[PDB]
């Protein structure tokens, strides 16, 4: 499939140690596997297994996930294509890890990636170095907005009110396409400006949390990065590709309407992964906005990805195996035996 779903286990936790919690999950990513612990204290040997395109154990690092999940999908962006990597799961167990990551505790500017950085700082510094390294003209812009209880929320513009609610129009262009009116678009020239981008998002994130509740575990983040790649012809044609890669940090997968329809848009995503995995006609894109802003890059001719995160902990037992049922319906892969 160009659909790929993995699972990452995140390193069990202070918070988790605390409650005398257990460790209930083993990872085995030679045979692409996780099994779980379900009876607890009073049965310590029954599991449920599932297994996956790829499993990723409490000690994997950073650059380790990046090249097995992004790098395939930033070679396919590159062509001109439009891909979405997703992490899902509960709070705490590691999307924003994953998907941003941590800089070094060290402030020393340094050219290569931290080892603690995530998905969005690797993939732009893939994207300026592979585009150098070939003397390709381009040019890559940067957007990054909030979905907060089906509402869109502007996470980089400097001039509006965070809580201003950005609406989506039709893109005469592409019938898959939408126009968000009003999203600030960021023109990124060097790698290290990403850095800057991402504190400014942060800081509009903490101003919605503190506006309107819009705490970001509750919130999808969709990140975009737009590469504009031009080459000139020997007779003088000039031929554009654009590549498009959405990096969505869901909310968290564990009021109500609000808790509802974060469940409801998950759902619905859920759908629509499923229906791409199985081939079916009908893909209920239409039915949720985050559904909607993925349409263009979710089609069928690119390539997506899943990231479902999951805590090791027993504490956190029913949401993980809700998680993993959840990727598992996305794409039905079924265990090997032995
Ligand atoms: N693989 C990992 N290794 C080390 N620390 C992690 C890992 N995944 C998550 N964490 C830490 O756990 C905490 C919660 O992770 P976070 O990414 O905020 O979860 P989520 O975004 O899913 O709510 C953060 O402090 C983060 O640094
Ligand atoms: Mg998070």
């Amino acid at each position: 499939k160009n659909i790929q779903v993995v699972v990452r286990c995140r390193p069990f936790n202070l918070a988790e140690r605390k409650a005398s919690a257990h460790s209930i999950v083993e990872c085995d990513p030679v045979r692409k596997e996780v099994s779980v612990r379900t009876g607890g204290l009073a049965d310590k040997s029954s599991r449920k297994t599932y297994t996956f395109d790829m499993v990723f154990g409490a000690s994997t690092k950073q650059i380790d996930v990046y090249r097995s999940v992004v790098c395939p999908i930033l070679d396919e962006v590159i062509m001109g294509y439009n891909c979405t990597i997703f992490a899902y799961g509960q709070t705490g167990t590691g999307k924003t890890f994953t998907m941003e990551g941590e800089r070094s505790p060290n402030e020393e500017y340094t050219w290569e990636e931290d080892p603690l950085a995530g998905i969005i700082p690797r993939t732009l510094h893939q994207i300026f170095e592979k585009l150098t390294d070939n003397g390709t003209e381009f040019s890559v812009k940067v957007s990054l907005l909030e979905i907060y209880n089906e509402e869109l929320f502007d996470l980089l513009n400097p001039s509006s009110d965070v809580s201003e609610r950005l609406q989506m129009f039709d893109d005469p262009r592409n019938k898959r396409g939408v126009i968000i009116k009003g999203l600030e678009e960021i023109t990124v020239h060097n790698k290290d400006e990403v850095y800057q981008i991402l504190e400014k998002g942060a800081a509009k994130r903490t101003t919605a949390a503190t506006l309107m509740n819009a705490y970001s575990s509750r919130s999808h983040s969709v990140f975009s990065v737009t590469i504009h790649m031009k080459e000139t012809t020997i007779d003088g044609e000039e031929l554009v590709k654009i590549g498009k890669l959405n990096l969505v940090d869901l909310a968290g997968s564990e009021r109500a309407r609000e808790a509802g329809n974060i469940n409801q848009s998950l759902l619905t995503l859920g759908r629509v992964i499923t229906a791409l995995v199985e081939r079916t006609p009908h893909v209920p894109y239409r039915e949720s906005k985050l559904t909607r802003i993925l349409q263009d890059s979710l089609g069928g001719r690119t390539r997506t990805s899943i990231i479902a995160t999951i805590s090791p902990a027993s504490l956190n037992l029913k949401e993980t195996l809700s998680t993993l049922e959840y990727a598992h319906r996305a794409k039905n892969i079924l265990n090997k035996p032995e």
